RNA sequence: AAACUUGAGUGCAGAAGAGGAAAGUGGAAUUCCAUGUGUAGCGGUGAAAUGCGCAGAGAUAUGGAGGAACACCAGUGGCGAA
C-alpha cells in the first residue's frame, strides 16, 4: 500500500512508454502501447498512447496508489492524451526533456 | 642643400573585443558499468525487418568511469591578414 507516486511519460515518435512509482524512484507499474498490442504507426498514435497509461495507472491504484506526480518527456504526440487519461483514472495530479548544453554529436540528418 | 607638418610613425589620456598561446575549474547531455524497484516487450520505418530482451531488457532512482562539446547569453553583434 503506498498512496503517494510519481508517473514518467516517455513519448516518441514511435512509443509512447509510462511508468509509475513513488517519490524513491521504485517502479510499481507500468504499460505501453506495445504491452496492448500496437503495432507500428497505431504505436504512436495519441489514442493508442491513452489506452496505455489508464492500464498503467489501473494496476498502480489497485496497491493502492491515489497522489501521482506527472513527469513528461520526448517530443512523442502521445503527451496530452497520456497525461489528461491520467487525471480520467481516479487519481490526483498535483518536462524532464534532457537537453544538452552542446555535448554529443548528433546522427546525420535523413535524406528521405 | 635647406626649411615644413598635413602623410607616416612616437609620446600621453581613455575604451571595446569568441584576437592568440599555456595551464586550471565547472554544469547539462551521450555511452558504458554497478546497484535497488519492476515486467514483457524495447527499438526502428512509408510499411517492415535486422538488432537487443524473460539469463530480467527497455523504463525508473542513485552512484561511478570516460571522452567530447560548451544551452541560455547570441545580435546582417564583436575580434582577427586570411
Ligand atoms: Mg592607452
Amino acid at each position: 500500500n503506498i498512496e503517494n507516486g510519481v508517473a514518467h511519460i516517455r513519448s516518441t515518435f514511435n512509443n509512447t512508454i509510462v511508468t509509475i512509482t513513488d517519490e524513491f524512484g521504485n517502479a510499481l507499474s507500468w504499460s505501453s502501447a506495445g504491452a496492448l498490442g500496437f503495432k507500428g504507426s497505431k504505436k504512436s498514435t495519441p489514442f493508442a498512447a491513452q489506452m496505455a497509461s489508464e492500464t498503467a495507472s489501473k494496476s498502480a491504484m489497485e496497491h493502492g496508489l491515489k497522489t501521482v506526480e506527472v513527469t513528461v518527456k520526448g517530443p512523442g504526440p502521445g503527451r496530452e492524451s497520456a497525461i489528461r487519461a491520467l487525471q480520467s483514472a481516479g487519481l490526483e495530479v498535483t518536462d524532464v526533456t534532457p537537453v544538452p548544453h552542446n555535448g554529443c554529436r548528433p546522427p546525420k540528418r535523413r535524406r528521405v
